């Protein structure tokens, strides 16, 4: 088939995302959405993140690895098959057309 990610209804989902940074505590913003990264920013907006912390989130969606060494993986809690699709992780690097984009398919059942 293709590269995806799974989870029954009740579990948690665990979406990889990561990015090196230049020197330690200095972070790159990140945007995480449900959609495919084409779609706007990264899609329909569920956590932000900034140079320093997290800025924006969405309940269920958490980042629960090291993100201030670049673990930016997104865990969603107590998945329902409406969660299934795809999502963008968005790595925001300083200057112009030079994002890293992932999408990342959720399968739920
Ligand atoms: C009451 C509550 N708090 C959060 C929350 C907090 C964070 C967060 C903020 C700053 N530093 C580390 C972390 C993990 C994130 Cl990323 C996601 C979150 N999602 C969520 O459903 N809730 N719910
Ligand atoms: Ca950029």
């Amino acid at each position: 088939s293709e590269v995806e990610y799974r989870a029954e209804v009740g579990q948690n989902a665990y979406l990889p995302c990561f990015y090196t940074p230049a020197a330690p505590g200095n972070l790159v913003p990140v945007c995480w959405g449900k959609g495919a990264c084409p779609v706007f920013e990264c899609g329909n907006v569920v956590l932000r993140t900034d140079e320093r912390d997290v800025n924006y989130w969405t309940s269920r969606y958490w980042l629960n690895g090291d993100f201030r060494k670049g673990d930016v993986s997104l865990t969603i809690e107590n998945v329902t098959l409406a969660d299934s699709g795809i999502y963008c992780c968005r790595i925001q690097i300083p200057g112009i057309m030079n994002d890293e984009k992932f999408n990342l398919k959720l399968v739920i059942k």
